């Protein structure tokens, strides 16, 4: 394993406790063996996610000092539309709250485009695979999300390159399956948050673009972590070894048509959004009616100018490829420590997160028990660390049946915030994974004492079986 | 007319500059005539509205400084809990990233929720005025939104206490013409803002609620302008003349089930909102549901942690009544310069605007001309002040035919932000318009250069009637 | 009395409160009868100084966040160097915690330098007025501290142009009297502070400098108030009617070889000084080495990076002629107020304070039981405005006998802070003021409780004689 | 060597670069080969001190922003003072804009007091050392500065608990030979700086404060860095093995009569400084009255009220174990890199620094040709790092000779900021100087370019001899 230094010095520190192991037993047992339902007090570090904790620069504080705050033409609005062309060459932004008020704006919109001339009868979005927010707002207007990522991305502890791509097969299957008329829009996930922040590469979205282009079908790019998506496209990809991050991410999106993106992550901020749209002045115009009264006027889009500002500063930083070797190199750096103590994980590490294999840490513990919840919870008690459980507690019952749905994993995900924690901090969480190696044979699974019908894994009580 | 001196002094300025008449000409040409079109470095006062653009204290800035960012169980999640406790005595709330955001979480629930009985076939919203935002979402629910306000409103200039009030006949009447069980919610908007920023008074809210309790019908308070509304109750009705204006808010939170909050109105910030909830556990539970997919998770409701922080110390300071006097004694301020100059306004003046009635200005400029638009663009170029529309240019055209729905009134609102702008500002505007007298005759109409099918007010571009 | 509009919108407020009579009453007891005594909790409107209480921009508040912090070579030294060559043309800077750290460094190498022929064996300092601290400096090291304000300064009500001008026979007589050997330097206050706030011409200051090179003396200007003397003389002498700020400015300070600067006056700071020197690289040299002990090293001067980013950013924006018309016609507002009332003040007014003449006031207070003072303790139960004197108390006993010294004047120091306080401020502080002209035949005077050996006004505390 | 953990996480970051190997070499000779020349912008990781450059905490910055800024009587300055009765039990404060404006203040005013009684004919201060700004202001007032640390400080690898102690014997001597009625006071330093961070013990600086008692002497307790010594003494003393660090403080503070602190060090601040003193009335009201002409007025002691506000919360900070666990363990880290690879330093490490003997890694570069000052330049071409010299270089020419002083260590200082860089920076520094092992040999000396006459180290340019 090995560690790359800061390519920053810090300013500002924000302190963190270790609450006794007591208190994070009565903790947890208020939070009803859940720990979504723990305060943050009753927290360490927090691996819960990677979205909207970063830490931001003094540069980007100094720009939300001098925000522009005016209802109608802030002065950051025209930065953040300057910036979006420079980046991405696109000519229309909207700004949104977050990426699921992105989200929100534009994919409703582009199903009445669609459906305008008589199409999208039965109307599907395509993704290598669309995030949780990005499907629901799918299937909330009425359509079917297909994901079709790459079968490199399932054997998990296998090397490749890409295991976010997709699967150019299966995609020109559904395409002839489902017809060019209902598909809505193809959904290019960079990174493919859902496969573990696994890269797409520069060639798979090339080709899925000529294969949209070719039956007429609009592209949008998620880009929550296109920044992360880029480094790898440099690190892996022989055409791009001596290309700027900037040049990479140029090229990247000549193979969209517009790119909704969460600010929270990449873009190194605590709140923000963003819609851009390459040319389709229409869908532009579209997007535009339906954000006044989904998120806010057409110029802050449910943002404070402050937030606006710093959106502009910290998509410049968010490309820096010093800091992008550092941030990826720090989540290689807790899964290679990992490994070497022999404990499973996804292989390689993702661009944000590390995800541990909990089935083959305590197979005592079937599915229905949640054995990843039941590792995570035991990390909780013996550190502090707070992580989240993607397994069979997420995936949650099917609708029709109430049966656990089958998961083919049960990973437990270490999230790493941007600019936040320490390679000692990195240190903290392995050294305390891997003390309770002779402690997994000993865990018990979990069952219900309350569960609500929809969206279960963020406020359902377990209890440990005993 | 009677100036109130601030109950602060100024920590932090931000400068803003008058351009030359040439430029302010050459930029609004350039706009279309439209000063929606107008960036905001071309606007000396700006007027367009009193959302987001108020000045924080350096306690609000303090408390976003070391705001928590947590994604699940911020600390300033539970202390906004815990204030909405203390003013409203509600037991549940929902963070949203402003007022529209809190409505589209909780009014598509209780639409589900009233039909799940098998009833609200024919649904409907009552208010004494539906905000433009909650109509909005009534409407793209399948809902009718119907408004009753009191008929002393439409006197413009005629003095009334409670210009806001319900008109109980046709509560009564509207309750009866669609039955109980149509009606999804009763929204008592305080102050309401399409009347002018006009109070309801005490007692019109205990009888709207009264109405509602009989007829078991849910009742919503919008709550963006509540403290204004405290402070008039205060100042006007005599049971409350040696009350604190926290104990008027608690009355008025007796008379309704929920409140939705822009917190970008009397709570003194820039971005925010919040959904709160009286006591019904089933309603707060489904909105947390639709809180997810479209705001963010439920203990920051697609806020920055130090938004929720800005947002505790903000209700606090809203209700202080040295401030509420000055702020409301400053909007009174510059109604009187203006009437005492033979203006015509409405009167008296809300607690957030001034309206001015334009087509006694310009007498020459009929209706479907903008009267009122034009005597906007006129101040501009005299001054950089920038005002807003509400008149014909605003009411747009008819959906099925097509044709400009004419305006009873033709109004340029003044709108003033909290604690940003000095009598002197003030003065500053009166003496513009009043300056504007023997030019008004001179002043011609409006008509469209561009026309967008939706949007009208905010982007479309026109040009004088030469 | 005319108000000026703000060149500037509020962006953060500080709350102020008027504290009840009784307690004022209580605090100024427990103050001993000394306002330098109450804490700021116990006083509304703080007219002590415009010393470091000014309020900053959004810019200097950014330029703070991305202050470089370094020991040695930070990035914002060179900045301030930068900019002291594009203001004042002058080749070396060297940074101070505020003006009388200034003051200290580079008086005792003026002094031995001067020393190093063998002369100045009787040194002095001549300058039209020195300010208290600069005079202070003076007699630590063992100099003469000689002021020559022209006559037109001692007559209070009559107009002049530049009351603050030097008496050019005073000078030519003290230089022959004392010889240029003793003169170890002239110091020119621009504006002239303790002439009340007076500017100095561009003519007398070209003068002063041609007489004081011919007998190769160092000229020192002290530049606390450079920008308002400079505003002046744009406004009053028709050779600069059309000249920019910067450009009078730019021809001020070719008639100096170094200055002295606390930047918590125009600069617009809350702290901070300044030594730059023309072109004499020795003096420069020798600064330097007292700077180290005395303030720091020679990069930061005693100054954390973030307060010499502010410097930078304040040093501009206090050149800008809106804001110094504004400011200047505060001051001048508040003293056309209480003229207006029949209140006699010096006039015309200075750049930064008003002085109310209190004998005529209070003539039946004699001066030796401070009539100034009790008009200021008055005035502070009356309204919680607090004043300071500059009269008989402030001036205190002669060393030699240790009988009370003789004033000329007793006046009421009302100093302004810059873009902290409204026109409603001002009208706040005149009628309170105003509203006293019938209890001032009714005033009493004040004698000692407590009175320490030096220094007495910041400490003493007075009884009411009655 | 052991990695502590952070018990914090990053709030705010600052960028900072590595430059090319030929911006460095450019950088270094445009600088004349001294790195106290090199602009900031210049450097990546800069060890040239541990002042002034801290990283502050959120609550910190939030303190900042609610600073009262008032010129007497400020909030801050009664929390200051109450903070300082707290962790001292001290009656009087005088605040001061760094520590050595807190020895202008305090050290002349302990000479005029002990010539006031006929005493201090022949005045001298003795310390177990004096810092250089300390030992300046004795030598500025005429006094001889007494350095007398215990032996066990000059043997630079031999481990002891507290090589900052006094040495008793030469305390008595020095006590007998100059007598007390010279000594004007005795200067007790904690940490010891001058021998490396080093600890005093409790019961040393017990019997100096005895010892100093029976002779009628003043204490002044040095605190720049008190918790780096209370932390020590918790660690190494048996006694104080279960007391809070606080008790450990309060115990210290016993033994001294009042306190100078440089609250840029310990209390965690870029700026400030503070004098207090225990009970003697008499000596507060003499530092109050020199305080007002060098520093300011007696309530903010040429500080931003802001400032004083950071100082009472970093004095909280600075005491607490965990932090001062972690950041004294950081700088062992780096010790014990470097010792494990060979590298010989001062042993054990001090609280806030590591030296590097130097004349052992280059034995083929003579004293008079700065040995320690060629290894910092290498490691700066190597590395970025910008480190200090502390030998030949900085210890000047015999000013009766002038040849230059013998040097008895040639010492490279590495100064650790508080809570800026992390462990990986430390592997960053020790893998620099480490990989130099092979160039060691090979590196050539350092002659005069330019050489200033008084403080040449800070400016003087190198050139090297090859
Ligand atoms: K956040
Ligand atoms: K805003
Ligand atoms: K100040
Ligand atoms: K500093």
């Amino acid at each position: 394993a090995k560690r790359i230094v800061e390519p920053f010095r810090i300013k500002m520190v924000e302190k963190i406790r270790v609450p006794s192991r007591e208190e994070r037993e009565a903790a947890l047992k208020e939070a009803g063996y859940n720990p979504f339902l723990l305060p943050s007090s009753a927290v360490y570090i927090d691996l819960l996610t990677d979205s909207g904790t970063n830490a931001m620069s003094d540069h980007q504080w100094a720009a939300m000092i001098t925000g522009d705050e005016a209802y109608a033409g802030s002065r950051n609005y025209y930065d953040l539309k300057d910036k979006a062309k420079e980046l991405f060459n696109y000519d229309y932004i909207i700004p949104a709250h977050q990426g699921r008020g992105a989200e929100n704006i534009l994919f409703p919109v582009l199903l009445k485009y669609k459906q305008k001339e008589g199409k999208a009868k039965n109307p599907v979005f395509i993704s290598n695979f669309h995030f949780d927010t990005t499907a629901a707002h799918v299937e909330l207007n009425g359509c079917k999300a297909i994901n079709i990522v790459t079968e490199k991305a399932f054997d998990s502890e296998t090397y490749d390159d890409w295991k976010g791509d997709f699967d150019i097969k299966k995609l020109k299957e559904n395409i002839a399956q489902h017809g060019a008329d209902n598909i809505v829009a193809i959904v290019s996930t960079v990174t493919c948050n859902s496969a573990g922040g696994q890269p797409v590469s520069m060639s798979n979205l090339k080709e899925v673009y000529e294969i949209a282009k070719q039956h007429g079908i609009f592209v949008v790019m998620d880009s929550a972590r296109f920044c992360e998506n880029a480094y790898f496209i440099k690190a892996r990809d022989p055409k791009y070894k001596n290309a700027t991050i900037k040049e990479v991410i140029f090229d990247m999106y000549k193979y969209a048509d517009a790119l909704t993106m969460s600010a929270k992550k990449d873009p190194l901020l605590n709140i923000g959004g963003l819609v851009a749209i390459r040319d389709n002045e229409e869908i532009f115009t579209l997007a535009r009616q339906r954000c006044v009264p989904m998120e806010g006027f057409v110029t802050y889009g449910g943002l404070a100018g402050r937030d606006m500002a710093a959106m502009v500063q910290g998509l410049e930083e968010g490309t820096e490829e010093e800091y992008l070797h550092y941030r990826i190199g720090q989540v290689k750096y807790l899964g290679d420590r990992l490994r070497e103590a022999g404990i499973p994980i996804q292989y390689p590490t993702g661009g944000h997160a590390v995800f541990v294999d909990c089935k083959k840490l305590v197979p005592q513990i079937p599915g229905d028990q949640f054995p990843a919840q039941a590792v995570i919870n035991a990390l909780y008690l013996e550190s502090g660390v707070r992580a989240v459980e993607i397994g069979s507690f997420l995936l949650g019952r099917d609708p029709a049946t109430g049966e656990q749905k089958h998961a083919d994993m049960e990973f437990m995900r270490l999230t790493i915030a941007r600019r936040v924690y320490t390679n000692d901090h990195m240190d903290y969480i392995a050294d305390a994974l891997i003390g309770l190696k002779e402690k997994f044979a000993t865990l018990k699974g979990l069952e219900f004492e309350y569960e609500p019908p929809v969206l279960r894994h963020f406020t359902a009580r377990l209890k440990p079986i005993e």
